[PDB]
């Protein structure tokens, strides 16, 4: 008597991106949906979704994507900040650099704009590797990009909506949840790039109680299984210690 | 101007289950969906969903819930072999057993009906927790269940839609992907069980080759992170090696 729906190995989206953003201030996401229309995410390329933190915080940056994914129709699943804004790259620059990647790499899972590269050899100095007008600057560099990361800044990422990630459920709060994501996806057998695809971050770090209790949290849970490891991200390494670290 | 929809942190289910099975043969799918429907999963309660390997193996056990989960909308999702059939226990008593066991454990992220108890002291002998009728005897136990555990079998496990956790990319196959899914579990902060909800599973042990290839590339991955772990599955031990264990 049940009927089943049967399902086969098909991408049957027909928007390319769902733009989920975690949105507090209005008027910040505003001036982000404007800018994103202007640069061609227009509705027949493109949905919006935002997780609602305008009235507290229902989300914060280790669950709202759980929410997020079921309710995304789009190839790819952008996760960005209501401070963001799109400059002059846009839809076109975005896809042609997802495309670039999937052909260098098709073992990527997670794509974002600035990040640390991959396993740096020299621990004596902070790995970033970037592209992007934020308050340190208009349209600056660090390293080269494309590159394989170990860690993303927030700001934006993305994923292919049938080939998802997810942030740890340990964790809570609003720091260090693009590095939890880059390192769940080296345990899923998948890498995390940082791509080059310019736009504008207006947001400002806060090194607070919550960044320094989530770096103390982030190093007790991988040192685990990353020990002696030092974690490189925009913000700053960590060493996560344990293992054979220990000795001194 | 995009319309943006805004995400309240609401579960917005209806249905209790979504189950999805992975089918090859429409004779023992067609007696599964009978005897679900027999034992109280109406059309009120649960949808059921195949991942169509009828034609080919389109599919595999570490990739289709990536196909399935969007496609859900129950609450709780059921991923299963399509050779299990409900024969006594039913809708009110799977309820019954998830709403104990989130009670019992919150952290819990999947739940199955056999696996191995979590991080075994006697790796002489192969730890198991199990009810089921099975080719080993109809109304059997071992262990005592529900208890957490660091595997399970594949043929019936169980996650919250909205709580997910992932099958890795860099394996593919019919075998390991109960193992796979509880470490990643662990790597995500939750944790798996073995909950008591007997059903027949009407599977044969039948050896293939890929066995042995999925446990070597199982031990290949997990001892990168777990060196020296022996884990149990009731299949058997595999002893991952990895780290100071290499020492003769
Ligand atoms: O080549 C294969 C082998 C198995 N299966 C599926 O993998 C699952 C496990 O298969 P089966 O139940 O026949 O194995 P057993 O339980 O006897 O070990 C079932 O859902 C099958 O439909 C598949 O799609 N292709
Ligand atoms: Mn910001
Ligand atoms: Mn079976």
């Amino acid at each position: 008597k049940p009927v089943p729906t049967y399902v086969q190995d098909k991408d049957e989206s027909t928007l390319m991106f769902s733009v989920c953003s975690l949105v507090r201030d209005q008027a910040k996401y505003d001036r982000l949906l404007e800018s994103f229309e202007r640069f061609g995410f227009t509705p027949d390329k493109a949905e919006f979704l935002a997780a609602d933190n305008r009235e507290g915080n229902q989300f914060h940056g280790f669950s709202w994507h759980k929410q997020m994914l079921p309710r995304c129709k789009g190839r790819y699943v952008i996760f960005c900040h209501e401070d963001v804004e799109l400059v002059d790259r846009g839809y076109d620059d975005l896809v042609a650099a997802i495309e670039a990647l999937e052909e260098a790499d098709p073992k990527w899972l997670v794509a974002g704009v600035a990040g640390s590269p991959w396993r740096p050899l020299n621990h004596s100095v902070t790995a970033q590797a970037l592209h992007i007008s934020d308050v340190f600057g208009n349209d600056r560099r660090r390293g080269n990009v494309p590159c394989r990361v170990e860690s993303l800044d927030e700001c934006f990422l993305l994923m292919r909506r049938l080939k998802p990630v997810l942030n740890s459920y340990d964790m809570q709060g609003f720091h260090y949840y693009g590095a939890d994501l880059c390192l769940q996806a080296e345990f899923l057998g998948g890498r995390a790039y940082a791509i080059d695809f310019h736009l504008h971050h207006y947001g400002r770090a806060i090194a607070d109680e919550n960044f320094h209790r989530l770096r103390q949290e982030m190093a007790q849970k991988y040192r685990r299984w990353f020990p002696g490891r030092i974690l490189h991200c925009v913000t700053g390494r960590v060493a996560l210690g344990g293992g054979w670290y220990e000795a001194r």
